[PDB]
């Protein structure tokens, strides 16, 4: 049900969108949160669902509130406790150079072949089948595989791991929120320990042995920071491959052209990614503010669509159309601000491994036959399932 109009608030902005239950997501999520911008709809709306909030449908609002941070606070940033995310400058400047020691570019430049091996075997056991549950089947065990490489923990734990992680995300009823996170940080705690004593040069040795404002991280902190970078690269990842995987499944034509130009990958996942684009964080007013002619006030919520920026036909023309070769592509499908995210260059390096080794080893691919395709809405949309098919004798072992 709607929460009752706020006075603040004038009749003439509001639109009674939910964020969880969209009413057009048959037609594909993206298209769902599309309705948003719409040019009977202002660029600045409040729905009276989920408690009441703010949504900005535009790019230009989107980003101008993400760089704000004085007043749009990332205390409250989820509609309706890891670290970094609910923590403002000048105190997340410190715990966010600690982490990017363990995701930074160079992280990522050195794992580079690790991860394409990961790939590569996860794509050779399936190739011979002829079929696969792409979700189920390679988008969640190569990034939490790549987890395991990273935090250096043993192949043991993966099926426990992705357990906990999934009750964050789909619960079963087995244990509440707060018992999945305290799960997660009960396995979590005596690695932390241990490699204050001996450390590796892994993740989890990394962020233990880490100084903040001038002393030693304490065990609290170091495991609300390593649980961020557990379920940080999980569920984006996981879900954002699906969509990639969805469309070039039915768009025959997209495969070949990456087949035939295979350098144009990576402006292809850059396309990509301003397409499919998953993320809707938000923010909570510090004071009484007057945003482009509206009154926000203290303590109230907004939503701020990552996804809706790039789909925005103010940043780029005929912004459903997927084309490899648009001159400027224009998105905050990462975020923008001082929360850009830490992952960016592992995730993109994660995209382009799995479209080159895919197209190259099973270049020709479909949806299963009579399937369709099923989404979900949230902080992070989804693909809940994805049944694909292929003919074993038009594919390579590589
Ligand atoms: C397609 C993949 C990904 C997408 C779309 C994505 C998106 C985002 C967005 C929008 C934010 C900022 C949220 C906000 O401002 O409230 C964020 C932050 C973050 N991401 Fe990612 N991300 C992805 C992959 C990854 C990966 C692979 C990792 C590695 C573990 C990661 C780690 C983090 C961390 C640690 C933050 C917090 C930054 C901070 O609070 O200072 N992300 N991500
Ligand atoms: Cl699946």
């Amino acid at each position: 049900n709607l929460a009752p109009l706020p006075p603040h608030v004038p009749e003439h902005l509001v639109f009674d969108f939910d964020m969880y239950n969209p009413s057009n997501l048959s037609a594909g999520v993206q298209e769902a949160w599309a309705v948003l911008q719409e040019s009977n709809v202002p660029d600045l709306v409040w729905t009276r669902c989920n408690g009441g909030h703010w949504i900005a449908t535009r790019g230009q609002l989107i980003r101008e509130a993400y760089e704000d941070y004085r007043h749009f606070s990332s205390e409250c940033p989820f509609i309706p406790d890891f670290i970094p995310t609910s923590m403002d400058p000048p105190e997340q400047r410190q715990f966010r150079a600690l982490a990017n020691q363990v995701v930074g570019m160079p992280v990522v430049d050195k794992l580079e072949n690790r991860i394409q091996e990961l790939a590569c075997s996860l794509i050779e056991s399936l190739r011979p089948q002829g079929q696969c549950n792409f979700t189920e089947d390679y988008a969640e065990p190569f990034p939490i595989r790549i987890f395991m490489l990273l935090a250096g923990l043993p192949e043991e734990d993966i099926p426990h791991l992705k357990y906990l992680t999934d009750q964050m995300t789909r619960p079963d009823g087995s244990m509440t929120f707060a018992e999945a996170k305290e799960a997660l940080y009960d396995y979590l705690i005596p690695i932390i320990e241990q490699r204050r004593q001996k450390p590796g040069t892994d993740a989890i040795s990394i962020v233990a042995n880490g100084q903040v404002n001038g002393r030693p991280i304490t065990s609290d902190e170091a495991k609300r920071m390593c649980g961020l970078l557990l379920v940080g690269g999980l569920d984006t990842v996981v879900n954002f491959l699906s969509f990639s995987m969805e469309f070039l499944a039915k768009s025959p034509e997209h495969r070949q052209e990456l087949i035939e130009r295979p350098e144009r990958i990576p402006a292809a996942c850059e396309e990509l990614l301003r397409r499919f684009s998953l993320v809707a964080d938000g923010r909570i007013l510090t004071s009484d503010y007057e945003f482009h002619g509206v009154q926000l006030k203290k303590g109230d919520q907004i939503l701020l669509p990552q996804m809706l920026s790039g789909l925005d036909e103010r940043e780029n023309a005929a912004p459903m159309h997927v084309d490899f070769s648009r001159q400027k592509v224009s998105h905050t499908t990462f975020g923008h601000g001082s929360h850009l995210c830490l992952g960016q260059h592992l995730a993109r390096r994660e995209i382009i491994v799995t479209l080159k080794e895919w197209l190259t080893r099973i270049p020709d691919f479909s949806i299963a036959p009579g399937a369709q395709i099923q989404h979900k809405s949230g902080i992070v949309s989804g693909v809940q399932a994805l049944p694909l098919v292929w003919d074993p004798a038009t594919t390579k072992a590589v």
